[PDB]
């Protein structure tokens, strides 16, 4: 029927497929890389500090689709990227299916998820009490304020994320792997080795669902529901990417850190 007796007791409850032994080593690992990235771990809710009230409610820089850049707001939210830029590639390089690519191989695909997951580990920090999202750990942050120091309407498209994130309970696992989809992805020009990054993302996204199959969450259709997160995340990576073009477009490069520019400046 089954395997062993003990075997078939102790998945008496389970109905759907757990992880395989290998992939729970794969889902290890990349939880402890997440952790080991992801600023304040625990801490973040009392060890943030608002982003004064009266930063980000001045946006006079003009930009094509008319939400304006309040430069003020963007030197803030600037002047803490490229630490945060810096913990994606950290988390990137603990993944070993990431760190056995060819060099420019990786370089692609941290250019092309950087502002998904950074996007995501800031919607994972949503506070419905204050309306805010948590910025590294560190810096919380109003709607207006987010959206005038840059983003425009991505800073709405993240808050939306962050509140709809709330009921889905996701643990660090979750996030972990949310991360790795997005990173292995072959959507993106100018990789050599697209089916080597197919495979790890085939390998990714099947732990990614025994794990939510072990986790047994009290929403249901779960799994889809997620698969349809991700695609909110990509959508706001290419709303991103568009409107950092218009940024570079208006504004001095003195004002962008060299990192910034370096994984966005792209298309
Ligand atoms: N909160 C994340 C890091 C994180 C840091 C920052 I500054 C963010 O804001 C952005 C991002 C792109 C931009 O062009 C502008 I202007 C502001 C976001 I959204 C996320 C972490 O915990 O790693």
């Amino acid at each position: 029927a089954r395997g062993s007796h003990m075997e078939e007791m102790i998945r008496s409850l389970q109905q759907r497929p757990e992880p395989t032994p290998e992939e729970w080593d794969l889902i290890h690992i990349a939880t402890e890389a997440h952790r080991s990235t992801n600023a304040q771990g625990s801490h973040w809710k009392q060890r943030r500090k608002f982003l004064p009230d009266d930063i980000g409610q001045s946006p006079i820089v003009s930009m094509p689709d008319g939400d304006k850049v309040d430069l003020e707001a963007f030197s803030e939210f600037t002047k803490i990227i490229t630490p945060a830029i810096t913990r994606v590639v950290d988390f990137a390089k603990k993944l070993p299916m990431f760190s056995e690519l060819p060099c420019e191989d990786q370089i692609i695909l941290l250019k092309g998820c950087c502002m998904e997951i950074m996007s995501l580990r800031a919607a994972v920090r949503y506070d419905p009490e204050s309306d805010t999202l948590t910025l590294s750990g560190e810096m919380a942050v109003k709607r207006e304020q987010l959206k005038n120091g840059g983003l425009g309407v991505v800073s709405d498209a993240i808050f939306e994320l962050g509140k709809s994130l709330s009921a889905f309970n996701l643990d660090d696992t979750e996030v972990a792997l949310l991360q790795a989809v997005l990173l292995m992805s072959t959507d993106r020009s100018g990789l050599l080795c697209v089916d080597k990054i197919e495979k790890s993302q085939e390998a990714y996204l099947l732990a990614f669902e025994h794990y939510v199959n072990h986790r047994k969450h009290n929403i249901p259709h779960f799994w889809p529901k997620l698969l349809m997160k991700v695609t909110d995340l990509r959508m706001i990576g290419a709303c991103h990417a568009s409107r950092f073009l218009h940024c570079k477009v208006e504004c001095p490069t003195e004002l962008f850190p060299p990192l910034f520019l370096e994984v966005f400046e792209d298309q």
